[PDB]
């Protein structure tokens, strides 16, 4: 069962199409979030994608034909496409777009100055006490669309419906806290069918606008998850995670989209240094293992590029699939979705989807934890400086299983490529996990 999606940040359409066929489909990823495919301002910075000029599908990722090719190929491989949709604003200032269209003074190919709110600036203090300014003023000078206007709603809905017609299955509504939830309710009434929609709402608490206001229009990004997980893995105790989720004050599990990090917070935009990213190596593997094994929310794995400290920089000048070479793991594309522990965690989640409970939780009161998903699977993380050798109880059938974080079961089910884990006749496992390592086993990776 598909349970996890991935964000292939700044990947062009040809690269995404091949990745769906060679990796994502076979490994079981449910979908892919792509960078904004609509016309945007020229420039090499990654953020140019968030300044639209029109809704024509001509962007840094490729042209319309290439985009369509990608949706078809991915769809054939069993992988959905989620489009990052800009519903709050248009580009700032004046210039030219990726399809040749020029714009200026709040005048675009599809919008006139009267289709925007009167200009004003959102100040940092407005988030805590002025809901009106947060939703009607400009975010960093971006022209603010009059989202209450029937013309504007019809225009955005037509783009969304056009994308569904092509075959797109879902949408990420970017900068949603800056649009009144009621404006989104009206917009959705114009959208055909019921696609998967997740709204980017950054709410850490104490804001004039809350994430709970968006629960009725689709899923919502739970940013507290990313910050609390990072804070616990770096400065707290893993034993504290025994009741992670609604117990910590997060939104309902069935409404939340979660992640260890995202494209914004891994570079400072809306997230502090406690956020864990690819730069943290093994800490990142372990954080992902917990997230994928834990039954809270709909997770999305991050897929980045080494930005070399430059937070405005765009991606590598070389494709991922470069003439038979995979430009992964080095100083170009990081390809975290291909990392053994992460891919292994996705497999665990997919195979324990018939039991969403946390059973037999165990911890050493600090950084050693273990828990199961009933008879469907069991896992353990060791973040202490010495070997975890405790005997833990599971609800699994006795036998030998592959630690899917380090390998996989052969086609004939007679061998594993990584270490074997034994479940004794009484259901117990005598653990043997080194410092900063983990293990996960499930009922569909049992040796014959
Ligand atoms: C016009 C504006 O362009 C750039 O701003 C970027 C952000 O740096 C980038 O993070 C991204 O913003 C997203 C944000 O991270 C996310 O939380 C939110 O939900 O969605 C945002 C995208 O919609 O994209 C924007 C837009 O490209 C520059 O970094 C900014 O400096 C720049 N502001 C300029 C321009 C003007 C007016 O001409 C001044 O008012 C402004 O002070 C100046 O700095
Ligand atoms: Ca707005
Ligand atoms: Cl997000």
């Amino acid at each position: 069962t598909p349970t996890t999606f991935v964000h292939l940040f700044e990947w062009n359409w040809q690269d995404v199409a091949q990745e769906c066929e060679q990796y994502l489909g076979p490994k079981g990823y449910a979908a892919v979030q792509v960078s904004p495919p609509n016309e945007h301002i020229t420039g090499s910075q990654w953020w140019t994608r968030y300044q639209p000029v029109s809704y024509e599908l001509q962007s840094r990722g490729g042209n319309r034909a290439q985009f369509i090719d990608m949706v078809n190929r991915c769809s054939a491989a069993g992988v959905d496409i989620y489009v990052d949709t800009l519903i709050n604003h248009m580009a700032a200032g004046s210039g030219t777009g990726t399809a040749g269209n020029s714009f200026g003074n709040k005048s675009f190919p599809i919008y006139s100055p009267q289709d925007f709110h009167e200009s004003c600036t959102i100040n940092n203090s407005d988030y805590g006490n002025d809901r009106y300014r947060v939703q009607n003023c400009e975010l960093v000078g971006l022209a603010d669309l009059d989202t209450a206007s029937n013309y504007v709603q019809n225009t955005i809905a037509a783009y969304i419906n056009d994308l569904q017609a092509i075959g797109v299955k879902g949408f990420r509504f970017n900068a949603s806290k800056h649009v009144a939830a009621s404006d989104i309710q009206s917009l959705m009434a114009k959208v055909n069918g019921s696609p998967v929609v997740f709204q980017e709402v950054i709410d850490q608490g104490g804001e004039a606008v809350g994430a709970s206001e968006y629960l009725s229009t689709g899923l919502v990004t739970e940013f507290k998850y990313s910050t609390e997980l990072g804070n616990t893995f770096r400065n707290g105790s893993l034993a504290w995670l025994s009741n992670f989720g609604e117990g910590w004050g997060f939104m309902p599990s069935s409404s939340a989209v979660v992640f260890v990090d995202n494209h914004d917070n891994q570079r400072g935009h809306g997230g502090a240094g406690n956020v864990i990213t690819f730069e943290d190596g093994r800490l990142y593997d372990l954080a992902n293992v917990f997230m994928l094994a834990y039954p809270y929310g709909y997770p999305k794995v991050m897929s980045s590029y080494d930005f070399h400290g430059d937070t405005d920089a765009g991606g590598p000048n070389v494709p991922v699939h470069n003439n038979g070479n995979l430009e992964c793991f080095a100083s170009n594309w990081k390809c975290e979705h291909r990392w053994s522990y992460i891919a292994g965690g996705v497999d665990f989640r997919n195979n324990t989807a018939d039991n969403w409970a946390v059973t037999n939780w165990w911890d050493n009161t600090n950084n050693q934890i273990s828990f199961g998903r009933g008879s469907s699977g069991h896992m353990a993380i060791n973040k202490e400086d010495s070997t975890l050798t405790a005997t833990v109880q599971t609800d699994m059938a006795s036998g030998q299983y592959c630690n899917v974080l380090k390998g996989e079961l052969s086609a004939d089910a007679k061998s594993c490529s990584g270490e074997v884990i034994t479940v004794n006749s009484d259901g117990t496992i005598n653990l043997n996990i080194g410092a900063w390592d983990a293990m996960a086993i499930h009922k569909n990776a049992k040796l014959n």
